[PDB]
């Protein structure tokens, strides 16, 4: 039958599901390690002993144990990346989507969500491959990665936590894609990893590390890179994170293992209550615990593997979103409320710069306000608002973006850069928060096709075109079959994605990012 | 008769001068001062000894020896401001005009040539004063003051050489002003003191300086202020610059009274000749002999003067010129011509940056750029020759200005801030220098009158329209009889000075203030 797949590790039951008019095959909640539970905790990923007898992958998995967003109760626009299964550290598992008949070899797409590293599920509504899979005729795959402290707790030069062990969770996965897609028809030699921010910047991440590069052929960031200022910390701050964790769980903290013992036996919400505590100072867009910059994973520093060219060469398509900002304001930025227009004062901007730019002195603040303030209106709250939604953006999200591709164009084969920048019409967020980070997500995996989800016509013309951008780029290395020009260092040529007639343009955002990636940067290090 | 005036000094025989279809007097030669010849060269100036017979005021006297400008020789455009006199030491002289029939006690208006302090006349035939003075009935007054060397040589500690000397000159005539005007029918009670450029800075010199507040009522700014950062030296640098000119002249070192013996002796034109080879630094819109920060002329630092409002508390009227930078470019920044368009590349931009902030550091020089360049299009020859402008204006004159105005108004009484921007129809400069520094002068000193001149019928509306906001401000305080906005701290109102009808435009060049106001200082301080 074509929902019995017999794979490298076991036997597999699928399911048949019903998409649009027709069907499709999906296998969902396949192990791809050994449940991380126990004195696992914080230990690298076990590969999953093989099984006998079908394995039922007819049900999603469990979520992994994660921070849930309680700030708005019911509001859809913030559940709908809320877990929507049961939590367990028994969570690592993956889902593939097949076209009906099956293929015989056709391209692999495999996706990484987001979440700071902190959160993310691969079942949620917004993450589910059948529209990709039927329109594109792909076989998709989704897989998960320990979060939080259970995934990127660091206590480098312990064996028990080496920290990364979620980098190598996403790994593993990709490992097992390799070694059973082609039994889903799918070409293991031909599989594209797409994510967006945190799954954006690990996609990168494994296009960095030495160890992930053979897994796969093509890429895809969304509004993510692994240079962004909150997707890693040095083994240091790691260390001194972790244990931090451990002072608030009043665990003994004169050795690791006495540290990680006490970890390892304290409950998973006990760890999740605490976890934003030991952040470093009062900032928005930076996470608790995230990859580590600890020469095992990463040989060096992000900087020197960029600048030296150290990183797999291939074909990548990224792209940001107009409004990366506002999501992070509207949660701790002072002024900001989810049923207000969220004017913003000078004292409350003041405040919102400082929260933005946590590492930055009083000149480097001086110098980010000078730059994104209307001296000739300064007491505009609408100006402010953008203001801190452009500076909370271009510093986490935009300029991050555009050194990681003018660095990878250098020695790369094929730059792809789009700019995201159409609000769908059915967004239940305040129109003040624009085009909001994560919600391209919803055009690429094909939901406006639904239309008990009522879409505009035009939007979902905009989901066929990015989901064909999608799959055929992974399919041929290009999005193309009106041209989206390749993106050159010289050039800079990049495009909007939007249900207009795309328009080309030059050099994404310049003069902030100069003042981000350039200026700034030293103006820190001179003071 | 009405050419034959006493004076506290002596008897003066004037002459009658003819103005479009009439006449006026003209009292030109006056003295004010012993002649600074001899061991006098470089000492404070002394008064007049009264004369006796009929002193002949019918022929300008001798200019101030000093810098001529060879550049562009016939070059009208360029000779107008060279000395159209034979030059000398005795140049202390004043001239006035006087309406015909002689006025019994009407407004007073006095003029302080421009020339970075190195250069200036009282006799160019810009500063003809007769214009003015028939048109709107006023008494105009034009002095002479010693610059060069020869006026701010500044050995501080000495009394053969104690600096300022040339800004004791202007007040001495200011005195002569006070004490005789009242003969000629001027109003002792009501002059206006006005001045462009090293002029400009000097009025709000005596503006400060408590020696000189009670001899003048209100005061007229054009493209010039006291904190100018080439308007002054402190006594270090001045002591330091007295002495490298000594060493350029082989003088004995060994002593104040060494040096300046030597000094004493070396001929004008020997100054001269070695005048720029002092200056501290490669640049541009900077000048060897300056006034001197000297505790005696100034009670202290210019900024805790304006601080804490020492000065004298009037009304006064100033305002810049569009292109202030445009002149300073074309004479010491590479890739400049008179007769090109003057397309600037990033290399010659980037020495332009670096003439005009040479105090600035590495990373200030990086703001400086930032802040003048598109990076959306940093190759752009026009784009990178105008930003050049901008920087050497914004820097040297208009945010120098908009801080004394500021500083200025909180204590004020009555602020009037112009911006001119209209490029005489006959202008002989390249049209790349737009609306040059002291290119106001000619149409306040209705210039455009002069039909044998070419102006066009709407320039000379435009002169007869600042001649009078120039006559009626000073005759009353207010420029207004289409009101020209009062400037206050709130609404920064100020206004256009060009052939269109008038307009008011708010917070004068804020945006570039900023940054060179307050964030630059503070950066250069920090690093
Ligand atoms: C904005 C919603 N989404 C789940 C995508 C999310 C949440 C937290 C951090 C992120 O970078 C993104
Ligand atoms: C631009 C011509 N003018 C004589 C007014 C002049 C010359 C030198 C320095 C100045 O600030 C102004």
């Amino acid at each position: 039958s074509e929902l019995l797949v017999n794979t490298k590790s076991g036997k597999v039951m699928g399911t048949r599901v019903p998409v649009l008019s027709s069907h499709i095959s999906a296998f969902l909640g396949i192990p791809f390690a050994e449940p991380p539970v126990g004195n696992m905790r914080f230990r690298r990923p076990e590969p999953k002993k093989p099984w006998s007898g079908v394995w039922n992958a007819s049900t999603y998995p469990n979520n992994c144990q994660q921070y849930v967003d309680e700030q708005f109760p019911g509001f859809s626009g913030s559940e709908m990346w809320n877990p929507n299964r049961e939590m367990s550290e028994d969570c690592l598992y993956l889902n593939i989507w097949v076209p009906s008949p099956r293929p015989k070899s056709t391209t692999v797409m495999v996706w990484i969500y987001g979440g700071g590293f902190y959160s993310g599920s691969s079942t949620l509504d917004v993450y589910n491959g059948k529209y990709l899979a039927y329109t594109e005729e792909v076989v998709l795959v989704s897989l998960s990665y320990r979060v939080g402290a259970f995934g990127f707790l660091a206590l480098h030069g312990s064996q028990e936590a080496p920290g990364n062990v979620g980098l190598l969770d996403q790994r593993m996965a990709l490992q097992w894609v390799h070694d059973n897609i082609q039994f889903f028809g799918g070409d293991p030699k031909t599989v594209t990893i797409f994510g967006e921010s945190a799954g954006g910047a690990s996609v990168g991440m494994h296009i960095l590390s030495p160890g992930s590069r053979d897994l796969f052929r093509r890429a895809i960031l969304q509004s993510g890179s692994p240079n962004c200022p909150w997707a890693s910390v040095s083994v240091a701050e790691g260390r001194r994170r972790a244990v931090e964790l451990g002072r608030n769980l009043n665990c003994n903290l004169n050795s690791d293992e006495e540290l990680i013992h006490c970890l390892r036996e304290k409950k998973p919400q006990e760890l999740i209550d605490v976890e934003w505590n030991v952040l470093p100072f009062d900032s928005i867009f930076r996470f608790s615990f995230v990859p580590v910059i600890d020469g095992e994973f990463f040989p060096t520093s992000l900087e020197s593997m960029l600048n030296s060219g150290n990183f797999k060469k291939t074909q990548i398509l990224l792209g940001v979103n107009k409004d990366e900002g506002s999501f992070f304001l509207l949660y701790g930025a002072p002024g900001f409320s989810k049923d207000s227009e969220s004017k913003i004062s000078r004292e409350d901007f003041m405040s919102g710069v400082k929260l933005s730019v946590p590492h930055a002195n009083d000149l480097g603040l001086d110098a980010v306000t000078l730059q994104y303030t209307d001296w000739m209106d300064d007491n505009n709250g609408i100006k402010n608002r953008d203001g801190l939604d452009d500076i909370v953006g271009d510093h986490n999200v935009i300029c991050p973006l555009m050194h990681f591709v003018n660095k990878y164009t250098k020695f790369g084969n094929g730059t792809y850069l789009y700019f995201f920048n159409h609000r769908a019409s059915n967004l239940v967020w305040p129109e003040w928060m624009g085009v909001i980070h994560g919600y391209e997500i919803e055009f690429v995996f094909g939901l406006p096709l639904v239309k008990e989800l009522n879409y505009t016509a035009e939007e979902e013309a905009l989901s066929r075109r990015i989901m064909h951008y999608w799959a055929t780029f992974a399919k041929t290395g290009n999005p193309n079959e009106s041209k989206w020009p390749l993106f050159t260092t010289k050039e800079q040529k990049f495009i909007d994605l939007n249900t207009e007639p795309m328009k080309v343009h030059q050099r994404l955002r310049v003069q902030m990012c100069v003042f981000w990636n350039q200026f700034l940067p030293k103006l820190l290090n001179a003071t």
